[PDB]
């Protein structure tokens, strides 16, 4: 499908446009696309944020397509933040157009933080093939409910995250039924500050 690659784009979303960048993997493709959502929208959370990237690096490095997007108001996506309620029909939207673009493809969904909540609630709602949180923000009232998921799901936590607190996450992946694949960086904040290569490499052996 003719999809610009490594470049801003946009496509319909429910209240607008969203702004979308695509890559293609450099080896073998496989039929199965990744979608990665940003962190919050309100605290400067950009598709372009380097948790994101290396996300979308590690989806790239397993031969993967990756989508990244721009939730609601957020760079050149119009409308304006809905409360963690649009932000969730946001990822839909691109759901919905990677499943045009790409019908034979499996769907990965992942987030950090903010976009981990969203992707969770989503993958929640549908399964998928694959779910990945990065630093999952478990206090949110949403994720309370998120207790049976269907989607296998890998979270990645630092330890030393005082945005996410760990032991709210652990006792998080205690309390829900369905089994997590719990990866846990020592020594790494909310943001993984010097520490994204060892996320990458974390993510790929997680996911190969
Ligand atoms: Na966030
Ligand atoms: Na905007």
């Amino acid at each position: 499908s003719y999809v610009m690659t490594n470049e801003d784009f946009l496509i319909q979303g429910p209240v607008g446009q969203l702004e979308v960048m695509i890559t293609r993997p450099k080896g073998i493709e496989k039929s199965v696309t990744g979608i990665i959502c940003h962190p919050h929208p309100l605290h400067g959370g950009t598709m372009n944020n380097k948790v994101v990237t290396t996300l979308a690096k590690a989806l790239d490095e397993l031969g993967l397509k990756t989508v990244r997007f721009n939730f609601r108001g957020v760079g050149k996506s119009q409308g304006r933040y809905d409360n963690g309620v649009g932000e969730v029909e946001d990822l839909k939207a691109v759901l919905r157009w990677v499943e045009h673009h790409w019908s034979q493809d499996d769907i990965w969904l992942a987030g950090f933080s903010f976009g981990a909540y969203i992707s969770a609630k989503v993958a929640y709602d549908q399964k998928v093939a694959q779910l990945i949180s990065v630093a999952p923000p478990v206090f949110y009232e949403g994720f309370a409910s998120l207790t049976q998921m269907a989607s296998p799901w890998l979270i990645v936590q630092g330890d030393q995250d005082e945005v996410v607190p760990f032991e709210q996450v652990k006792a998080f992946v205690n309390q829900i039924s369905s089994p997590v694949e719990f990866v846990v960086m020592s020594g790494a904040s909310h943001f993984f500050h010097g520490r994204l290569i060892e996320l990458r490499e974390l993510l790929v052996r997680n996911l190969a």
